């Protein structure tokens, strides 16, 4: 009934690029998602599949601190859930079976799923529990692209480490994953109750479609 | 040469009512790492996901080369240390991964070491040469019960459906012995199994595991 939104953040906060940094959450995500929550009147609180996160090192407060385990959350309390990333995502996302059965219930509820940048690793084997077929079947969605990994040259990582892409989520669960020109643009998809962006520079964007998504 | 390894808990909290998160307690890990080098140990850490955070609360190399449980070698290493902090309520009990690296490491003649709430690793581990809880008739401390209530933690451990080092122990066929005080430093050495309450016993508890490894 009020406004409530849930931000998922990746909970592992570990080695990736090697270098030494540990990635984990990128800030500016979750910062402008949760001020434009904020400023639509929207209850925002954060929850992770341990409970734990840690900030990508190569780079709201009082929620943060009350950040929920997946394991503690009551689905039914939100009219919003928005998968956040940060290369972490890559790690837990598609484990993240817990964190997997609140969306598939907000969403079920007539809820909106929202994602960006690797947020929507989330949906890999996330099942509509009330279609019983994996959520993102025949939909179109976003995300950070391989390309953009390149970019950044830490696609060997992802081999190495054998990682995956919100493309192949997309392929893997019968989504179209759809691309940004540029891996650094503003770019987002409102497929129905499914609202997903490309990276931090969506953010905005992308929690504008899930408020809309709302009334539709 | 010589290998050490030492575990760090995985779970960077929330624990605390006041909102804080717990971690690893850095203290520990410094100075056995600093023990361990300062006789002849290359050491490395590991966690059960490769990775972790500080507790709230409150070398760099081999951290910046932390592996995950799941990538390592147990036969490379002579020693394993399970350092704490209260995450490690939350993960040791399940550590599969690391608890499988401290079986190898055992069986092969290693040392299992472990400070604090670093003992709830040995939560159904098994010593795979006998086939039963490696602290099965065994003698350990780790940090107490006194020490969590003296904290104001207690509750959480029973609304969170957490043990104790002591409820471990019973829990596996070993015996916990208490210190006088929870942040005694204070240490055991019953054959190759070695164990400390505290941060404060950090260097005690390296040192019987060093000990140990020539026994």
């Amino acid at each position: 009934t009020p406004k409530r939104a849930l931000i998922s953040l990746t909970s592992y906060h570990g080695p990736f690029y090697k270098d030494g940094a540990k990635t984990g959450v990128f800030v500016v995500e979750i910062l402008r998602s949760f001020d434009t929550f904020e400023k639509h009147g929207f209850e925002v609180d954060f929850v992770s599949e341990t409970g734990g996160f840690g900030w990508d090192e190569h780079y709201f407060n009082k929620a943060l601190a009350r950040i929920k385990t997946a394991n503690e959350v009551n689905a039914s309390d939100y009219k919003v859930f928005f998968a956040s990333a940060g290369h972490g995502a890559l790690f837990d996302y598609p484990k993240a079976k817990n964190l997997q059965d609140i969306a598939s219930k907000i969403y079920a509820n007539g809820g909106v799923i929202a994602a960006i940048c690797h947020g929507p690793l989330l949906f890999d084997g996330l099942i509509d529990i009330k279609t019983t077929r994996p959520l993102i079947e025949g939909k179109a969605i976003t995300g950070f692209p391989l390309e953009g990994e390149i970019a950044l040259g830490v696609d060997d990582i992802l081999r190495s480490r054998k990682l995956t892409t919100v493309e192949r989520v997309a392929n893997k669960n019968g989504a179209k994953y759809l691309a940004p020109i540029h891996p650094w643009d503003d770019y987002s998809i409102t497929d129905g109750k499914l609202v997903t962006g490309v990276n931090a520079n969506s953010s905005y964007s992308t929690t504008i479609r899930a408020i809309n998504a709302l009334y539709s």
